[PDB]
């Protein structure tokens, strides 16, 4: 299966098997001649139903024999209830819904997920067959009680009497080397003897039956004596007749029998089951009169099954039976971030809210970009969305792209509809409406869409997302007929479930790679963010003077921000009493911005006098220069003033808090600091780290470059707190899936090209030009990328709607393309980041741990060619 | 019960269930002729297991009507076999032991401990008369699946189509006000719909037998429809005679068949079971012929019973019910985590199993019985004998030390624990002729056995028999082979859990495996800690009363020695004290000095310094703090030094417990950066801590002069509360207020006597009084107290300075003198206080780890 299998009378998302025609109706049920079509039928409906809830659902087909069956009169039927109650104890409301369809019955199966407040059962199956005995009795194991021996034979591998006088008569009965004809059993069955239901005419198909279920019975308890040739009712010796079958083909039967039976193993040496047969004589009058068969069983080191687990999957377009080695590890199940489960429902909340106003278009990028290339669509949505009133509608390009499928370029866009008491309803809309895979491409979605919600969203519920094709030219809307028809069961009933339905999307959303995915993982950086900041800031109250270490891709600033306004909220102090120090300019602005609280560059710091500053906070500090003074001991004078005589009753300490990266020292000469050994007391933040895998991946391989050969004016000291174990542990606890790519040996035509190429891409999926920033190594290049990049964008730009305009980065919160250099981008970041540099040998290469900082979720590194003199 | 009945002739420790003449045998039951005997003798015996499952275990004696009846060659039945596994799916073995001694059999029933692999059913239950309707069918839930329902209702109510056709030809049906004479029905039973069995010659019965179970169906399901009058075979309204019952009677039989019903509720408002009951009639030819009732059920909020559950507890020697709110309170469930953390290192430092010859703990409690009774040790190897493997844990009183009566004619218990071998306790007692000695056996071996189960969270089969025995002398009970322990794992088991049982109780084994037990947290908290030494260089460690400040250092130090690579001799600990001084350079090889020495000396090698005692400093020498700057932190002398290094100075304060007015010499509270507060350093009893907490809070309500508003600011009760609740033990702390010095020393007397009678050393007792000019007097008083009670006099009495701490003496000296040391027992003698000088119960607490006897005297006369 690539994506699924045609069937045009029924198209359904999900996957269909047809179990043929089978006969329905309580009356008919019963007044069935042939119980052997009886037990088939019924076998393959239960087989259908394990196999479609251990695979995620789908749908049973069944023609219906009689041409006069109702199922509103009539009914199922009895045997098949039985069995359904059988597989599923919980109940069958919660995964089974009928339906009559013309003559064809149609079972709605849903994917089995283990509610939360029972036992984890991963998988559904009808018969454990880990058979264990109890007193006179072998039962076949349920599911539940199936995963309780297996994870008890697991915790004892991984760590390394009446029964007994039963046994012991037993044992003494199998030392004994001849019997009598009519000797009377002193013993009878218990927990370690069986002998009932063994003697028949044919011994040896009745031994082939029922041998299995004693044998994994005796091993998986302790100890056990079969015997056969013993009569139930009068427990005497009457023996089995010598002429109808030999000791030897018995004994060579049981032994056949043992060992096709199958074995899970959880310790390492593995031994086979053991078992002694013994075969004894009994002589009536000295006179040979025939045998008894005694099979001795030992305990087993794990589990032994009588045969393979009856618990179906679905393989390769059919219903196909586990192996033992298949259930067990199914069963005892032998990785996204978990933030992103703690903060769906506040993620939800904040972009998805259940109002009931009218329906909302989201999200709203893709949305005004969509409209405004199209003037239908918004008459052309609104009246197929009708009559509903509370819904949200999310937008995008491409929904199959959006949940890592291929993307087609005859879909104009995908439109998801959730609303209350209605269904799930996904329009594709078609540039040509005579393109002929819109159908296909509309059910794949509908069913990768679901599959992933259930798999990946951690759905538990009936949700039904139905193909609906539309096209822009057509005038006329909703052309045709519809023939999708599922349960009222299917369809939203409450709030809640949208809300639930809506927060398995935000996971979806946030696992992948798409426009939404970067804005939700926007919101989710923020929200992670105040997290840290509320973490972060217990030490305000414990610590006076801090250095703060941080690895690459930290976000000091954010830090920094949200811990000013917690030092305003601690120290009861105006806004203007607490001075931001940072480096760069841009930086200024973008934290003069963000926060009331003063802000200044060093220079302006070191040149102004700050008389009624009480607490700093300082960023970029390692690019601190100390030729225009020593700014240390002017923060030190500020936060630590020396007593003068009695005047202050209560000298007061501020706040010096310093945010040091190692990592990215771009200025050679001293920093002015204290030396490493007077840099206490000390904090390595490890937990800021909010960018996309890819670019956390390069960061931490530039990482270890430098750390095995560090540059002149890093020390060994300041490297050895970065430790690799750590930015993993971080990377998987704060990442999210993004975009990082590499390409060398261009021209400036062909990376004005990719730029301009990769840009129109992102904004026809709806990035919006303020999540763009083309950042190049060398200053002295900009004109020339920006003259290479008007001409690129002109040419594909062919409608031009508006001038193309990049802005320096002094205007980051502007709505526009950033054309600037690296060094005047510092502490700055944006979604996308071309990062155009020349052709760079290994000792060159560190750079992109800059470049890598600057970016949140792309990142596209570009290479000039050599120049040619 | 007070503690168990008298049954002579099968004196077990377990609770016993007398089920009277039972049948037993494959052959003799299928032969029975009376079925309602049948069921209610397997009825009787299911209902005793189950009581006995959920009220901890017992044995189960039923006599056997057949005279000629054996076990082993006849059985037990197939219907008790299959009702022992319908109540017990997971496996009857793991629970039920059965057992054949004269006349009797006996049935042998383990506690219901829910298994770690399964699913939280904390009781077990034959049915939980919990009904969910799947489509056709109405269910007797499981216990487990009842648990789902519950609580999936329960977070519902916290938080805040086919099928459908057939519901709503169900109403259009209801709808109708008139019938026809075998008029058909259009549709058959769903989930919202149920007609089969329901018509009868005499409906009330059927109805009040059936209803019960459709109406509890439809009320936790969705929805229903109950139709009576329906003939199931032809689905044609048959209809029920009229003169039969009249529709007036039908309708008031179903209200309070109805409103019967057992209900439990999630929610606030707790609505009623809400239904409709409408009489349709049927005509043949327009003459009336009879009616139709149709009960419609709405979907009900909570949960709804058919009946009461049929779950059994013991209650008042008898097997009781379980009601509905019971059964749900007790389904849903609606001591230390550390101590199930480290049971296993106590058990394997304190109790380890071994090849070797049996072992007699506690070594303290076995000298002194030893000593004192030569026999003992003999009697003890006699009665073990065959036994090579195993442990014997002696005690004055197991009765006392699992919280129950100690009598005084026991002279000791022994509880022997062995491999292959039941678990015994013999109990020792001086006459042999006290009557009660059997009583008192047994009631310990099945206290202590609960005590296992309960507090010790042990999941098997332990039998403790019940052994009397007599030192001045010169056993019918039986149990499965299955109750002995089996392996080396079970005994370590059975070990973890009395270590449990007895860190959760006062006695002295309790005492030392706590010493051992705050051993082990402080290894915990200093290596936490001591992640602190690679962040800061200088620190001020504020630390709540109790923190136990010497034990942290001590290892810091050797902390510091393994991360910086140093030398011991170059850290420095500074102390104000000399006995602490004393105690530290004996527990540590790092040089340990007083601040008088440190002052007067000169320390060129010190690269570190860690001081503690910091509060009660005086800067009256000079400025100690300048000078551990100077060592630590050292002024760069041009290019001499390439690379300066700055050390550890480490600070230890105590804010509540400040004895010096004057200025300490520290930074003030603004300079004291940067700074950490322990909490979880507390380790002494919860009665010490709840003292200490009491006059944590006097001293925040009314500060004195000395101490400052921001140094009380960072200490919270609730920081208090939760450590105290994660660290601390049961122990014991008593006030004895307007004593003569003479009654002091007679309290204090025979307290020590009764104390080392139970194994407690003398080096465990500390006597400290607050003013020091009376130590001769309560030395003299205490000579004469001890000489008097001690009239056997084996050795002579001898009191130390604090000095020697360290030593196998008692320590009676001043509270001054005994800064930074402690002690298992305290005894503090001071004159009467006032409000105002209540502060120094602080003071007296925070020298005892587990008792405390506070004693005031009279106030003086003039
Ligand atoms: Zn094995
Ligand atoms: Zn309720």
């Amino acid at each position: 299966m690539e994506s699924l299998k045609t069937d045009t009378e029924m198209p359904y998302p999900e996957v269909i098997v047809d179990v043929g025609r089978v006969i329905f109706g309580e009356e008919n049920r019963k007044k069935m001649t042939n119980s052997c079509l009886k037990r088939s039928e019924n076998s393959r409906i239960i087989r259908a139903i394990c196999a479609l809830l251990n695979s995620g659902g789908g749908v049973i087909k069944a023609e219906i024999d009689d041409k006069t069956y109702s199922y509103q009169c009539h009914g199922l039927g009895q045997d098949l209830e039985t069995s359904f109650q059988k597989l599923l104890p919980s109940g069958s409301q919660k995964y089974l819904d009928y339906m009559q369809q013309g003559h064809n019955l149609l079972i709605f199966v849903k994917s089995w997920s283990p509610d939360v407040f029972s036992l984890p059962l991963r998988i559904c199956s009808l018969r454990s067959n880990l058979y264990r005995r109890d007193v006179t009795s072998a039962i076949n194991l349920s599911a539940s009680s199936a995963l309780e021996l297996l994870r008890e034979k697991g915790f004892r591998a991984q760590r390394g009497q009446e029964e007994e006088d039963m046994r012991i008569l037993a044992s003494e009965f199998f030392k004994k080397d001849k019997l009598m004809y009519k000797e009377k059993l002193n013993f009878t069955e218990s927990t370690h003897v069986a002998f009932k239901r063994f003697t028949t005419k044919k011994v040896i198909p009745r031994i082939k039956e029922m041998l299995p279920h004693y044998v994994s019975a005796f091993a998986n308890t302790q100890g056990g004596y079969v015997l056969i040739g013993v009569d139930d009712k009068s427990k005497e010796v009457v023996g089995c007749k010598w002429e109808k079958v030999n000791p030897d083909l018995l004994k060579k039967e049981i032994e056949n029998c043992i060992e096709k039976l199958p074995t899970f193993h959880f310790c390492c040496e593995k031994p086979k089951v053991n078992f002694t047969t013994k075969i004894l004589n009994v002589y009536q009058k000295d006179v040979l009169d025939g045998y008894v068969c005694v099979i001795q069983v030992e305990p087993f080191c794990c589990v032994v099954f009588a045969e393979a687990p009856d618990s179906w999957i679905m393989k390769d377009n059919s219903v196909t039976r586990l192996t033992a080695e298949q259930w067990v590890v199914m069963m005892l199940d032998t990785g996204y971030p978990i933030k992103v489960h703690k903060f769906k429902e506040a993620l939800q909340r904040h972009l998805f809210p259940v109002t009931q106003e009218e329906v909302q278009f989201k999200p709203e990028s893709l949305c005004k970009k969509l409209f405004s290339d199209h003037k239908e669509l918004e008459g052309l949505m609104k009246t197929l969305i009708h009559p509903c009133s509370q819904g949200i509608v999310i937008f995008s390009r491409s929904w199959a792209g959006d949940v890592g499928f291929r993307k087609e370029q005859n879909v104009l866009c995908d439109a998801l509809l959730i609303a209350v008491n209605s269904p799930v309803v996904l329009y594709t809309i078609l540039i040509d409406p005579n393109w002929p895979g819109g159908l296909e491409y509309a059910r794949n979605t509908a069913h990768q869409l679901k599959q992933k919600l259930q798999t990946v969203g951690g759905y538990t519920g009936k949700v039904c997302i139905i193909p609906r094709l539309i096209h822009l030219s057509s005038t006329q809307s909703r052309p045709g007929e519809i023939p999708l028809r599922y349960p009222r069961s299917y369809r939203l009933a409450d709030e809640e479930e949208m809300e639930d339905l809506l927060q398995a999307l935000v996971v979806v959303s946030l696992s992948s790679r798409s426009l939404l995915s970067d804005q939700m993982g926007c919101e989710f950086f923020n929200l992670l963010i105040m997290e840290q900041s509320q973490l972060l800031s217990e030490s305000l109250q414990k610590t006076r003077e801090l250095f703060i270490y941080c690895f690459p891709g930290v976000r000091k600033t954010a830090l920094a921000i949200k811990i000013m306004e917690k030092i305003k909220d601690l120290f009861h102090c105006k806004p203007k009493e607490i001075l931001y120090v940072c480096e760069s300019d841009s930086l200024k602005d973008f934290v003069t911005q963000q926060t009331t609280c003063q802000a200044v560059t060093r220079k302006t710091f070191m040149q102004g006098e700050f008389l009624k500053i009480k607490h700093i906070v300082m960023d970029e500090t390692e690019n601190f220069c100390s030729k225009y003074g020593n700014w240390y001991m002017k923060a030190k004078n500020i936060t630590h003033p020396k007593a003068k005589g009695t005047g202050s009753e209560n000298l007061h300490h501020g706040i010096l808090w310093l945010f040091l990266d190692p990592f990215q020292i771009h200025h050679a000469d001293v920093n002015g600091l204290p030396p490493p050994s007077a840099q206490f007391p000390r904090k390595t933040i490890t937990s800021g780290i909010h960018c996309a895998l890819e670019i956390a991946k390069v960061m931490k391989e530039e990482m270890k470059r430098i750390k095995e050969n560090p540059p002149s004016n890093m020390s060994p000291d300041t490297l050895a707190l970065f430790s690799e174990t750590a930015y993993e542990e971080a990377t998987s606890a704060q990442a999210l899936p993004g975009v990082c790519e590499t390409k060398t040996n261009l021209t400036t035509e062909q990376i004005a090209n990719y730029v301009a190429r990769k840009c129109h891409s992102l904004f026809q999926s709806g990035y919006l030009p303020k999540d763009i920033a083309i950042l190049c190594r060398r200053g002295e290049d900009r004109g020339r990328y920006r003259l290479a990049l008007l001409k690129a964008m002109e040419l594909i730009e062919t409608h031009r709607p508006s001038e193309v305009v990049f802005s320096p980065a002094t205007g980051v919160w502007g709505s526009h393309i950033v054309l600037d250099s690296i060094q005047q981008f510092s502490g700055l970041e944006r979604t996308v980041v071309f990062g155009l540099s020349p052709e760079c040998d290994q000792s060159e290469e560190f750079h992109k741990l800059c470049f890598a900082s600057r970016a949140i979720k792309h990142l596209y590194l570009l290479y000039e060619k050599r120049a040619a003199y």
